[PDB]
């Protein structure tokens, strides 16, 4: 068996190795990268996103959010307050200010022991999930806008045409924004393109080991495990790596810096930080391995969720025991 330890693993592929996105995600598996939950693909020197970031500062941030931690440094979890909206340019210019910068710091591994001693104590201000792309029509090879569809994969392993479109998402960063422990819609891959500036720090657990992690969530964050069987899907709570390791819970940690793309795997739950001011584009993806997963995913039905359009074929055909429950937590 490929990886038995989980490791997380970092790819090179040459430019004629990044022609073909499906090909490379299978070898990728083939020498074990998946069972580590999240794998770094560090581009061939020959390409590029697109020419220059000079001109996105007029993008709209319609709906900032706030991100508010109630809880413990180690064991906390966040709502999100939304801001009057505002320009990439106007939010660059706020994610550098006094109030909301990077501290001065020494590394990386410094910048992380100041993340979860502080964190908490601190709102950082989050654009997320904006509809829209960054790489240029002309990029041809890992362009995260011309994937093949996920209900084009359904289509051709299941032979079932289903609705929905699948589009990326854009997300601009500052010190301090926090993504919370989660898996993926329908426990999906994704991948994710740091376009420019400060890193993301990212947390793994393997999808193997995903039971262990949600055992303790339910421990730590009694009440909301009440609320909902599947209420780590609310993408509102935090478990820090000290916690974690005390907890014997197994997991990996990576830094992703500008230029990297990320790809996580179905069932492997992630979190993490920016460092600061960044940009990042993501968007879910399957593969006929994945089919199985979608069909085991666990579900919120208490109404916390609520998610997209797209979601709702992958619930009706993968899962339809469960179709009518799902559906009455989105209405
Ligand atoms: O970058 C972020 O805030 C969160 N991104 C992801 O969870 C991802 O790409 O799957
Ligand atoms: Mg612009
Ligand atoms: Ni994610
Ligand atoms: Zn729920």
């Amino acid at each position: 068996a490929q990886n038995p330890n989980c490791n997380i693993m970092i790819f090179h592929p040459t430019k004629e190795e990044f022609n073909d996105f499906d090909k490379y995600i299978a070898y990728m598996e083939s020498q074990g990268a998946h069972r580590a939950g999240l794998a770094k693909i560090i581009p061939p020197k020959e390409w590029k996103a697109r020419e220059t970031y000079d001109n996105i500062s007029e993008i709209l941030i319609a709906t900032p959010l706030q991100q508010v931690a109630s809880g413990r440094a180690g064991v906390f979890t966040q709502y999100h307050k939304k801001k009057k909206a505002m320009t990439v340019g106007e939010y660059r210019h706020l994610a550098n200010s006094k109030k909301y910068q990077t501290p001065p710091h020494q590394n990386f591994e410094d910048l992380e022991r100041k993340y979860w001693k502080n964190r908490i104590y601190n709102s950082p201000i989050y654009g997320a999930d904006i509809s829209g792309s960054l790489f240029d029509e002309n990029t041809k090879q890992w362009n995260l806008g011309h994937l093949g569809t996920i209900q084009d994969l359904l289509e051709k392993e299941c032979g079932v045409v289903i609705e929905g479109v699948n589009t990326p998402y854009l997300y601009f960063g500052m010190w301090k924004t926090t993504f919370a422990w989660h898996t993926e819609d329908m426990d999906l891959y994704s991948i994710n393109y740091l376009h420019l500036g400060e890193p993301k720090t990212w947390y793994v657990v393997p999808p193997e080991h995903g039971q262990r992690l949600e055992r303790l969530a339910r421990e730590l964050f009694p009440g909301s495990s009440r609320g909902c069987g599947a209420f780590l899907r609310h993408k509102v709570a935090l478990i820090s790596p000290t916690v974690l390791k005390e907890n014997g819970i197994p997991f990996n940690r990576i830094t992703q810096e500008a230029g990297e793309f990320m790809v996580t795997f179905p069932y492997g739950y992630h979190a993490g930080f920016n460092h600061g001011f960044n940009c990042a584009e993501a968007i879910n993806f399957a593969t006929p391995r994945w089919i199985d997963y979608g069909k085991m995913a666990s579900q919120c039905s208490c109404g916390e969720a609520r998610v997209t359009f797209s979601m709702d074929a992958f619930v009706r055909i993968l899962q339809p025991e469960r179709y009518d429950l799902w559906k009455r937590g989105q209405d």
